[PDB]
């Protein structure tokens, strides 16, 4: 672009997000957004770096809250700790942070919204507008659900743990904001259940192929929900997707993008196919398409253990810090 890195001209097609809880290392990537999630919410507390930040939290909160109990306390901490973060990191870019619902309210959309309305108010106390924040929700039937009514009344949400098209176009009918189908978890899945021994060639990348078959489905049918590749385990999966609407990165790739100075070839365009416009997938379909999908079944359940054992050991940090 005048001779610029790839993570550069990538800049210039793609929306580039941070993928990261560590604010200071944003700064060195420049991206419009940043996603957080509870495991990268857990590193950034865990990790020594921000104690201070951490610290300072426990005591504002456990001030301001003195009837609570141990377990409603560590609950009000745990979602501060969020929104610290979430603010910290939206004073270094212009853009949006996301931030994540507690994924043990996954299969309740009424606790979904109590939750997501929860964070909302906690950045309003903090002098923060909700049109600086997305709400990050696991995209299960029940967290689609709860996305259609936040959406309702003017809070963006960003769909997460997305494994296939079904959910994808569910969230797209419900008038999600953006939607953050995963790449490196379904190349995961492809290359243990076929054994193989060097990762697969771009056009052969389960992962790959589900983020452009997304992207292709919201063009073709006019959706105006946000396609963001997310989950990469190299760059070259990242340099595939050149073009979608955004892609969230973890700051290690992005040191190997600001590093890489090929050119960079566009692959994902806007067509002029006439739109189409189908029926909204009924419950029962969704819950039939994601069954007939082993991964994606896998893997949205996996993602939101996961998510739930990370939340955990954030509590009982929090609990050994009072």
């Amino acid at each position: 672009a005048m001779q610029k890195s790839v993570l550069e001209q990538l800049k210039q097609v793609t929306m580039v997000v941070a993928d990261t809880g560590d604010f200071e290392l944003i700064k060195k990537y420049k991206p419009v957004d940043a996603t957080t999630n509870p495991s990268l919410i857990l590193k950034a507390v865990k990790e020594q770096k921000y104690s201070n930040l951490v610290a300072e939290t426990i005591s504002k909160v456990k001030a301001n809250n003195p009837d609570l109990n141990s377990d409603d306390l560590v609950k009000e901490i745990a979602i501060e700790i969020l929104v610290s973060f979430g603010i910290k990191i939206l004073d270094v870019i212009e853009g949006k942070v996301s931030s994540e619902v507690d994924a043990r309210v996954s299969f309740n959309s009424a606790t979904t919204i109590d939750y997501a309305k929860r964070i909302i108010a906690r950045y309003e106390s903090n002098g923060i507008p909700k049109d600086r924040v997305l709400i990050k929700i696991a995209a299960t039937w029940e967290g689609i659900k709860a996305a259609k009514l936040l959406q309702k009344e003017g809070i963006n949400c960003n769909l997460t743990l997305i494994f296939d098209k079904a959910q994808a176009k569910a969230c797209a009918e419900a008038g999600v904001y953006l939607v953050s189908p995963f790449v490196g978890r379904i190349t995961d899945w492809q290359m243990q259940q076929n054994n193989l021994k060097t990762f697969p060639a771009i056009a052969d990348d389960d992962g790959v192929n589900s983020v452009k078959a997304i992207y292709k489905l919201y063009k073709s049918h006019g959706f105006k929900t946000i396609v963001m590749g997310a989950s990469f385990r190299n760059v070259e999966q990242v340099i595939a997707l050149a073009g979608c609407d955004a892609l969230t990165i973890s700051p290690v790739l992005l040191e190997e993008l600001k590093n890489r100075d090929e050119h960079l070839e566009v692959k994902l365009t806007k067509n002029d196919d006439v739109v189409t416009q189908s029926p909204q997938i009924s419950e029962a379909d969704f819950r039939w398409l994601m069954n007939e999908n082993a991964m994606a079944t896998h893997k949205l359940a996996e993602g939101i253990r996961l998510f739930t054992k990370d939340t955990i050991e954030l509590e009982n940090i929090i609990k050994q810090n009072l």
